[PDB]
């Protein structure tokens, strides 16, 4: 009696087509983008929806992709029409944190450098460590995109972003160009000369290389190729990148900071000026002061009484400057003066872009910010003066109407808009100018240092051309962070059936590896109970990596075609790569041409299962999800509507038919 090898623990089918979709890497969920432009997470267990996270005015309405980041504690996606990227936590669906990109993200990956790593020589101190400022939040609720700022007194949202050991997130698109997200917050580099779209990026463990396959055409056609780039930098300094990134975020987060508490002063400012004024008799004069029911309404009371909103006004506005604005502005000098300290040692920091000269200019601006600053402090002393002024010896005219410099002051006041202007002023402007080239110098310099370059073409074909959605979930890159390789999945298409082959490097680019280059024949399949056996033309329709030993397939059968035509299969590595005769696979010609322009040349192993596969029961399947850590997995299908979720560990408790 015999069960076909995997069990399935839910299926659905989805009111919206799904345009893309990737497992968590820690745990039972799923999340997925759809054409409606929202991002969908949904548990193991009967597929069923954990949240929906719908478009709004901060996100965009069509998403391309999709990055957990190693914990699986954050999500991130990218909005291409409104061209910014999102930062969602897991357990709710709200935007964590959010920026603008230049140009629409076809690609993310998002890396984590090795625990072995992390460890710190301590050159620093409680707060030089920590990623981003915690200072007195801000009554404003609008935090715009990214709350952590206006959450109130949380430390919940920068640890879970910024206590965390050093990991990167690469963005890749068709615009020409990737860059490189430190903390998924500061961009690190930009590198350029990129040709075309990018399908898959991979950036490694080890900080060694990193991958990319691009897609570019000719007309008629379109060529797809692998590339490996050199990023020598990111390597050999390691901890002055990683601590030279965590003061660039935390200083970028305070110059954000000091913008919203600056906005913040003006608005509340401006809604009390308003408030105020048109509350406001035909007699012409604005000065009567030297209109009786003035005081029908308006009492000796009411006077007092509007007298501590405005007070108050006041000290909320100059309780903001000092406690806000200022510190703020005093940590940017902490981080600053540590930073010159870094680019005092000459030969150890800059190769990355930070000149002595450039920081002290920046430290220089912050200073007449502090001291335009306290400078506009007593702007507010002499407004109070004459205001409070104004007040009491009006109080008194208003009770001497029941039985002095600075009444010029009451005149100067009536006349007045005097608080409206002196908040030139933006130095604001200026300090974050020159701020702003230091902190976008190393991106540059370390992008330019990304110079290298290995290249070799895969196929030039027509397949893209018909236009349903791709998913771009093929081609496919994987790091192997115990091997230390990059593994390139592709298909090539031979007798017009796409065959499967695995192309891999190692990490360092200076260095070989074994069977650079195998292509798969899927020769037959088996059960060790029923023995009939499937011996069949198989073209292959989708791959990806279940974990490093492991690529989980999906496969057509040619001859099948309604419902009993497409297969699920475990591809284990150790029998493709297999220590006897993996000395006679070899490819036999060149990577100085394109691979598919050669395929007598490329060495194909056929290989016959009798475990860990299944037949997909009326099915339609094309694409694959694979989750080797909770050893689950998810099928979608041709339509892009219609889940199959599995526990892969499993055999069904549904025993088998075949005619």
């Amino acid at each position: 009696t015999c069960f076909p090898s995997f069990r399935v623990v839910g299926e659905k089918q989805l009111p919206q087509e799904i345009i893309f979709l990737v497992w968590s890497p820690k745990r039972d969920l799923i999340a997925l983008a759809n054409t409606a432009g929202e991002v969908l997470l949904h548990r193991l267990a009967s597929f069923h929806r954990v949240w929906s996270f719908p478009p709004n005015e901060n996100t965009g309405k069509e998403v391309t992709c999709l990055a957990w980041r190693p914990d699986g504690k954050l999500l991130a996606f990218a909005l291409a029409d409104t061209k910014k990227i999102v930062l969602c936590d897991v357990e709710k669906p709200e935007s964590l944190h959010s920026f603008s990109v230049e140009a629409p993200v076809s690609c993310m990956h998002w890396m984590e450098v090795t625990v072995e790593s992390s460890v710190l020589t301590s050159f620093y101190e409680d707060e030089s460590n920590l990623l981003l400022p915690k200072l007195p939040t801000l009554p404003k609720n609008y935090s715009n995109t990214s709350k952590i700022f206006s959450e109130e007194n949380s430390d919940e949202i920068i640890k879970l972003l910024g206590d965390v050991r050093l990991n990167i997130l690469v963005l890749g698109g068709s615009s020409g160009f990737i860059e490189l997200y430190a903390y998924g917050m500061f961009k690190i580099a930009r590198v350029t000369g990129i040709a075309g779209t990018c399908l898959a990026l991979c950036l490694s463990s080890d900080l060694k290389s990193l991958s990319v396959v691009t897609e570019v055409s000719t007309n008629g056609a379109s060529e797809v190729s692998y590339f490996q780039l050199e990023t020598n930098l990111l390597y050999s300094f390691l901890p002055e990148v990683t601590r030279m990134a965590r003061k660039f975020t935390h200083i970028s987060a305070l110059l954000q900071y000091i913008n919203l508490s600056l906005t913040c002063m003006c608005e509340a400012w401006e809604e009390i000026l308003m408030q105020m004024d048109s509350r406001l008799k035909n007699t012409t004069t604005s000065v009567q002061d030297e209109q009786t029911l003035l005081m029908n309404q308006l009492t000796v009371k009411g006077l007092k009484k509007l007298g501590q909103s405005i007070e108050s006004s006041y000290s909320s506005i100059q309780k903001l400057v000092i406690s806000h604005l200022q510190s703020g502005s005093e940590s940017l000098l902490y981080h600053l003066s540590e930073l010159k300290g870094m680019a005092s040692w000459k030969q150890k920091y800059e190769p990355l872009g930070l000149d002595a000269a450039g920081i002290e200019e920046a430290i220089t601006a912050v200073g007449s910010f502090i001291l335009k600053a306290n400078e506009l402090l007593q702007v507010i002393d002499s407004s109070m003066k004459n205001f409070k002024a104004f007040f009491r010896w009006l109080y008194v005219a208003m009770l001497r109407m029941t039985e002095i410099t600075f009444v010029a002051e009451f005149l100067t006041e009536h006349f007045n808009e005097r608080v409206g202007q002196y908040l030139l002023h933006f130095v604001k402007r200026r300090m974050e100018n020159i701020i702003d080239q230091c902190l976008q110098k190393p991106a540059d310099v370390i992008g330019k240092s990304m110079n290298q370059a290995i290249c070799i073409p895969l196929y030039r074909d027509t397949r893209s051309e018909d236009s349903t959605r791709r998913l771009f979930k093929f081609p496919f890159l994987w790091n192997n962070k115990t091997s230390n390789l990059h593994y390139l999945l592709f298909t090539i298409l031979e007798d017009s059936l796409y065959k499967m082959c695995i192309l891999r490097r190692h990490t360092d680019i200076s260095q070989s590896v074994s069977n650079g280059l195998i292509a798969i024949k899927f020769g037959s399949f088996t059960y060790a109970t029923t023995e009939k056996v499937r011996r069949s033309i198989y073209s292959c329709l989708d791959a990806q990596f279940y974990d490093d030993e492991t690529v989980t397939v999906v496969l057509k059968d040619t001859v099948g075609r309604e419902g009993r035509d497409r297969l699920l299969v475990q591809l284990p590595l150790s029998l493709v790569y297999n220590s006897e005769d993996s000395a006679e696979y070899q490819f036999t010609g060149t990577y100085s041409t394109r691979l598919d322009e050669q395929c007598s040349a490329i060495p194909t192993r056929t290989m016959h299962f009798e475990k860990h596969w299944r037949l997909l029961e009326s099915m339609k399947a094309q694409y694959v999800a694979g989750n080797g850590f909770r050893k689950v997995s998810c099928v979608l299908s041709s339509n892009l509507r219609h889940v199959r979720v599995f526990e892969m560990d499993i055999d069904d408790e549904w025993e088998l038919d075949e005619s």
